[PDB]
């Protein structure tokens, strides 16, 4: 049930790619009649230790708005087997469905992301990579958090996890404590959600992305100096602007995600209630 043989994993196309990881669409067809189910397969281009930790996290997560763990494919090597969501990420889905997805549907997606994130927090995890590119579309009515590559477990009686590695990170979705001290709280994921909500409301328009907006604020910056300028911009109280046609009530909840201090930010449960109060 949870074990998948490499020989039966029939590669169809690439779904996503990171620095050391890749996700491919496969058809697990043990009968050899092309009737088996389509699955998402996470493999490596040590990073094995990380992938094993990611497998363990996803195996332990079971929620309507969290990509379903299916099993593993062992080669020393290992592959993570997940369900395949045919519509892909919000980053790809939203620019192609601008006339289909109205504000009501975007708020239903925000509720769904927050429910998935609240459950993640209840398990004492910090995602650290909440962006539209990691929110997958099951159908026009449902989304799921679909990647856990940077997810860490907060130790019991601790409020945050401290990152100790040399890995790359989505700095444009990061809260000040992440940027300044490499500290990741549940309140750090709330900040990233705020940024993800901004993307969702702009229909993931490339010219309106956090990197594009912040880079037009900051200017020519260089990989070394990006973080210090970003921190300086945030310290000055600058934030991503209200997307076009975003009502004030929605932008107010977004601003509650961007309080400089983690202890002053809204919770995911307060966000759920807040968005549901707006859905009629
Ligand atoms: O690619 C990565 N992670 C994931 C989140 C990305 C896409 N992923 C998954 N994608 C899908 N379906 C689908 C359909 N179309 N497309 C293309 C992009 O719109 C993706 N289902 C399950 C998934 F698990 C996994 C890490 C860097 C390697």
């Amino acid at each position: 049930p949870t074990h998948f043989e490499k020989r039966f994993l029939k590669r169809i196309r690439d779904l996503g790619e990171g620095h050391f990881g890749k996700v491919e669409l496969c058809r697990y067809d043990p009968e050899g009649d092309n009737t088996g189910e389509q699955v998402a397969v996470k493999s490596l281009k040590n990073h094995i230790a990380d992938l094993k930790k990611e497998i363990e996290i996803l195996r332990n997560l079971y929620h309507e708005n969290i990509v379903k763990y299916k099993g593993i494919c062992t080669e020393n090597g290992i592959k993570l087997i997940m369900e395949f969501l045919p519509s892909g990420s919000l980053k790809e889905y939203l620019p192609k469905n601008k006339n289909k997805i109205n504000l009501k549907q975007q708020l239903k997606y925000a509720v769904q992301i927050c429910k998935g994130m609240d459950y993640l927090g209840s398990r004492q995890y910090v995602h650290r990579d909440l962006a539209a590119r990691n929110v997958l579309v099951e159908s026009e009515h449902q989304v799921k958090i679909g990647d856990f590559g940077l997810t860490k477990a907060i130790e019991t009686d601790k409020e945050y996890y401290t990152v100790k590695d040399d890995r790359d990170s989505p700095v444009f979705w990061y809260a000040p404590e992440c940027l300044m001290q490499s500290k990741f709280y549940i309140a750090s994921d709330v900040w990233s959600f705020g940024v993800t909500l901004h993307e969702l409301l702009t229909y993931c328009d490339s010219d309106s992305s956090p990197m594009a907006l912040f880079l037009k604020m900051i200017g020519p910056t260089h990989g070394q100096m990006t973080v210090t300028r970003l921190v300086n911009t945030l310290k000055e109280g600058k934030r991503l602007p209200c997307p076009p046609n975003c009502p004030d009530e929605v932008y107010q909840l977004m601003r509650k995600c961007w309080e400089f201090q983690p202890s002053n930010r809204t919770s995911f449960q307060n966000l759920i209630e807040g968005f549901e109060a707006l859905l009629k």
